[PDB]
């Protein structure tokens, strides 16, 4: 509360330890899916389905642009396009299975980086 500070953990390294996990997700070779915007005008369903799209390259914009005030909200944004992967393919489909393993190896190095 006011003038109560609770002792805080270093995020000074944070941006340089997103950058880095971000760029092991863009060189996984099931990143396939997830390098660019789902094609809006190519799909059929997404925008009407996916109210919130999210890829890798528009987190690496907003990475790279200051637009995640904190390492949760990059983390959101991540989860955030495994969770839309879910939503609009089937599991043992390519995309939904890149979607599984992609997700796993994120939260593996999340917790081996911040934990
Ligand atoms: C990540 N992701 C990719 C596609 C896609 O590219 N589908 C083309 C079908 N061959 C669809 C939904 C999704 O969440």
């Amino acid at each position: 509360s006011m003038s109560v500070k609770k002792p805080k953990r270093d995020d000074s390294k944070d941006l340089a330890l997103c950058s880095m996990i971000l760029t092991e997700m863009e060189t996984h070779e099931d990143a396939w899916p997830f390098l660019l915007p789902v094609n809006l005008k190519l799909v059929p369903g997404y925008k009407k389905v996916i109210k919130k799209p999210m890829d890798f390259s528009t987190i690496r914009e907003k990475l790279s642009s200051g637009q995640y005030p904190n390492l949760e909200t990059f983390a959101l944004d991540v989860r955030l396009v495994f969770d839309n992967c879910e939503t609009f393919n089937e599991d043992d489909s390519d995309i939904g299975r890149a979607g599984h393993n992609m997700r796993k190896y994120f939260e593996k190095k999340w917790t081996d980086t911040f934990k």
